[PDB]
């Protein structure tokens, strides 16, 4: 029906947090935007270490939301222990499920690594802005030479 959606959880939370705080409400707001439109295939990746106690250099708000979304099978923790794999999981999953990635990160390093991921990101990256709690994706994500947001999120127009 609709393409699978993969949300770069950290990119969205930091964005909603004005790039100063990991804002978990940002993730929930992005998730709800897709849910409201009837999406059922939504995966949000976040590194497992975001479950730990906040260091003072890694502030986080509304942390309780992460386990709530995990319990709803929407959020999936990416592994980490005392290194991470976050961006690669995001891109690999979206690519292999022929879905879309929600992030403002363009993953330049991954683009240079595999050409198929370079082209995938060029065609499937959905960028956005937050205005306070308003999640705003572009109406024409690929421009005049592209589909409507509506069709961009669908397997077929
Ligand atoms: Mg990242």
């Amino acid at each position: 029906d609709l393409r699978p959606v993969v949300i770069d959880g950290s990119n969205v939370a930091m964005s909603h947090g004005n790039k100063e705080v990991f804002s978990c409400r940002g993730i929930l707001l992005a998730v709800n935007w897709f849910l409201e439109r009837g999406h059922t295939d939504i995966t949000v990746f976040v590194p497992s270490w975001r479950k730990e106690q906040p260091r003072p250099d890694v502030p986080i708000t509304d942390q309780h939301i992460l386990r709530e979304l995990e319990k709803k099978k929407i959020l999936v923790f990416t592994p980490s222990r005392r290194v991470c794999y976050d961006d690669r999981f995001i891109v690999k999953l979206a690519y292999e499920s022929d879905g879309i990635v929600v992030s403002n990160d363009t993953y330049r390093d991954l683009q240079g690594e595999r050409q198929e991921w370079k082209r995938f990101i060029e065609e499937r990256l959905l960028m956005y802005s937050f205005v306070n709690d308003k999640f705003m994706p572009p109406d024409d994500p690929l421009g005049r030479h592209g589909p409507s947001l509506d069709n961009f999120l669908r397997k077929k127009p």
